C-alpha cells in the first residue's frame, strides 16, 4: 500500500522540529500525487485537478529543510532549483526549460517517469516586481520569470535537448508535458509584515480618535503572516494571474525559544551532534548540558536570523577550544557549561 | 452537413458557464472558417477576407478553457501555443516560425490539412510596450515579436524544417501560406483598466461640482473594459499596426457571486466532482450543501483571483479532514457544513 500522512508526517518530524501546519500541507499534497498519478482518467471522475503549494516564513525556519528530507523518502523525481538565475526567454543569463531537463538527470530520461515527478523552487521572493520602478524598463528576472512560469504551472509542453546533443546533426528537442507536475515555491518574504499592517491596523493616526500604537513591539510575525491573503501579495509585486496558479499557502511561524532548545537534541543531524561526532573521531567525547542549551536560546533569537545563526553562537564559543585541543594530549572528554556561553569562564577539559 | 452556433455552443456550455458574449464570437468564427474553407480558392466574392480573434478578460475568466474544449469538438488541427518563448532576428529563445511547425505535429505533416488549422496565443499582453513612446532599447520580447507576427497574420510563407531533417545534407524548407490560417490572440490585460479610466472619467476635480469617485468600487473591471477600443491599447503598448490585424473583440466579464456556485456543479471537470472521485477511490463519499458553497463564493471574490483562486477555500477546511481520513477506519461519508468554512466548526463524520 501507498504512504500515510500520519507516517510521512513521523518521517519528516524527525528531521524537523516546530512546524505543525506546514508538515500537514506536503503530506496532503504528496499523498494526493500517488492518487491523481495512479489512476490517470481511469475512473468515474475526470479532469483531475491540481494544487501546488507556497511556503512562507521567516528565514532559518525550516523552508529549504522540507524539500531536501522529502527527496530522501520521496520516490518519484525530485529537484532543487532557483529562481534568482533564470531570465525572460532569451537573454545571457538562463531559460525556464532548464528545470526540466535537471529533472530528466535523476530521472534518467524517463520521459514518463519525468512527468509524474515533483518541483521545488526556492528564493521566490527574488523576482518580485517593484511596485514603483520606472515604466519604462522591463524586469526580466522579476517580472518576466513569473510570466514565463504561468503556462508551466498550468501544464504545457516544452522543448528539452536531450544530454545536450552530440553535435548539430541532431537539432531535435523532446516534449514533457507538465500539467500533472506538482510545483513546491517557497521563499522568505522581506517587508511583507508592513504591507499586512496597513490594512490589518488601518491606524497610523495622529489624532485624538485615532487609536496609537500600545507598544512598539506589535503585530506578531507568526500571528501577522496567519492573515496572508492573495490581495496583500499583489502590492508586494506578484501578480495575481501567478498567484492563482498557486492556491495552497503556508505560514511557518518564526523559532521558539523551546523549540531551538528541541533542535540541538531531538533530530539526528542537530549541531550538537555534528559537533560530538567531530571529536568522536579524534578519540574525544563531548557534552552539552541543558544549562547551556536554553542560555543559547536568547543569544540566536536576539540576533533575529534563525536557526542558521546558531553556529555563530557555538563556533564562537568553542574557538578557543578546537584552537588547541589537538595540541593538548592525554584529554578524553569535554565539559561545557553555562557560563563559557556567556564567555566569564573556560571550558573544563578532562584528562585520561 | 457541418456543426451550428447554437449545436457548438452546447458543447461549450457543459464546461463553461456565464461567458455567453465570448461564447457566440468563437462560434461565428468556426462557423465561418468552414464555410471559408468549404469553398476551395474560388467562390463569387473573390479573395474572401479573414478576421481574427483578441479575447480579453480578467485573471482566471475562462480564456484558457474555452481553447482546450474547442480542440476536442474541432476537427481542423488546432494548437495552444505561447508568447512567452518568441524571440525576434533568430535568437536563442525561439522563433516565430515554431507556431507553424508545431501545428505539423498535429496534422502529421499535411500542408492542405494545415493551412485551414486554428492557432491560439495565450500571453499577448507579455509582448506590449511600457509606454507610448517607440522604444528606448532593442526589445526583443516585446515589440519586436509584434512587428514579426505583422506579416504572418496577414499572409506569407515561412520556411518550416519538415520533421527537422536526419542531419546537415537535407537542408530544405516547406512553405506554408498563413493567409488562411486563423489566429486567436489573447491574454489577460493588466493595468488596463486604469487606462481607460482616464479616458472616460474625464478626470476628477477636487471642487464641489466635479464629480468624484463615489466609493472604493466603482467602473467595475468588467463593465469598463466593455468601453475599450483600439485606441486605448496604443497608450498600453501594442503598435495600431498589429492591432488592425484583429479587428474583432471579445471582452469577458468577471465571475460574479451565483456564477461560482453553478461552476462547483454543473461543469462536469468541477471541483466538487474532483474531490468526489478522490474519495470514491478511497471507499468514502462526499457531500457540499448549498449553504457551504454560498459562503465560499463570497470568499473567492474577496481573493481577487478569479475561480482559479478558489482551491485555496477549499484545500483549507479538507486538509485537516484529508490528513487523518486514511489512518481513520470505518468512514463512510463527509458532510461539510457551512460553519467548517469559516473553520469555527469542524467537518461532520459518518462511521459504518
Ligand atoms: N524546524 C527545524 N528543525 C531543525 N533544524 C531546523 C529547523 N528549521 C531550520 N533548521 C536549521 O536551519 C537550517 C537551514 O534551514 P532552511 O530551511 O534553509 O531555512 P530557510 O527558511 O529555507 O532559509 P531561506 O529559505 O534561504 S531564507 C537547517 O539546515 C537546520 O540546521
Ligand atoms: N466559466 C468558467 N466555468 C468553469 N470554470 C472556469 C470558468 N472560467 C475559469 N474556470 C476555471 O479556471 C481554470 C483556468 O481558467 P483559464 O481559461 O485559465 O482562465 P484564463 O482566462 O485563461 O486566465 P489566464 O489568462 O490564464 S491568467 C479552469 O481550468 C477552470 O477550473
Amino acid at each position: 500500500a501507498l504512504p500515510t500522512p500520519h507516517e510521512i508526517r513521523n518521517h519528516l518530524d524527525d528531521y524537523v522540529i516546530g512546524q505543525e501546519q506546514a508538515k500537514k500541507v506536503l503530506a496532503v499534497a504528496v499523498y494526493n500525487h500517488y492518487k491523481r498519478l495512479r489512476n490517470g482518467d481511469t475512473s468515474n471522475g475526470v479532469e483531475l485537478g491540481k494544487s501546488n503549494i507556497l511556503l512562507i516564513g521567516p528565514t532559518g525556519s525550516g523552508k529549504t529543510l522540507l524539500a531536501e528530507t522529502l527527496a530522501r523518502l520521496l520516490d518519484v523525481p525530485f529537484t532543487m532549483a532557483d529562481a534568482t538565475t533564470l531570465t525572460e526567454a532569451g537573454y545571457v543569463g538562463e531559460d525556464v526549460e532548464n528545470i526540466i531537463q535537471k529533472l530528466l538527470q535523476k530521472s534518467d530520461y524517463d520521459v514518463q517517469k519525468a512527468q509524474r515527478g515533483i518541483v521545488y523552487i526556492d528564493q521566490i521572493d527574488k523576482i518580485s516586481r517593484k511596485s514603483d520602478n520606472p515604466s519604462i524598463t522591463r524586469d526580466v528576472s522579476g517580472e518576466g520569470v513569473q510570466q514565463a512560469l504561468l503556462k508551466l504551472i498550468e501544464g504545457t509542453v516544452a522543448a528539452v535537448p536531450p544530454q545536450g546533443g552530440r553535435k548539430h546533426p541532431q537539432q531535435e528537442f523532446l516534449q514533457v508535458d507538465t500539467s500533472k507536475i506538482l510545483f513546491i515555491c517557497g521563499g522568505a518574504f522581506a517587508g511583507l509584515d508592513k504591507v499586512i499592517s496597513h490594512r490589518v491596523e488601518t491606524g497610523s493616526g495622529i489624532g485624538f480618535g485615532a487609536t496609537v500604537k500600545a507598544k512598539s513591539d506589535k503585530a506578531s510575525e507568526g500571528e501577522l503572516l496567519a492573515q496572508v491573503e492573495p490581495e496583500d501579495l499583489i502590492k508586494f509585486g506578484l501578480i495575481p494571474e501567478f498567484i492563482g496558479r498557486l492556491p495552497v499557502v503556508a505560514t511557518l511561524n518564526e523559532l521558539s525559544e523551546e523549540a531551538l532548545i528541541q533542535i540541538l537534541k531531538e533530530p539526528k543531524n542537530a549541531l550538537t551532534k555534528q559537533y560530538q561526532a567531530l571529536f568522536n573521531l579524534e578519540g574525544v567525547d563531548l557534552e552539552f548540558r541543558d544549562e547551556a542549551l536554553d542560555a543559547i536560546a536568547k543569544k540566536a533569537m536576539a540576533r533575529k536570523t534563525g536557526a542558521r545563526g546558531l553556529r555563530s553562537i557555538v563556533e564562537a564559543a568553542l574557538l578557543d577550544t578546537m584552537y588547541d585541543l589537538p595540541s593538548m594530549e592525554d584529554v578524553e572528554k569535554v565539559v561545557i557549561d553555562e557560563s563559557v556561553i556567556d564567555g566569564q569562564s573556560e571550558p573544563l577539559l578532562i584528562y585520561g
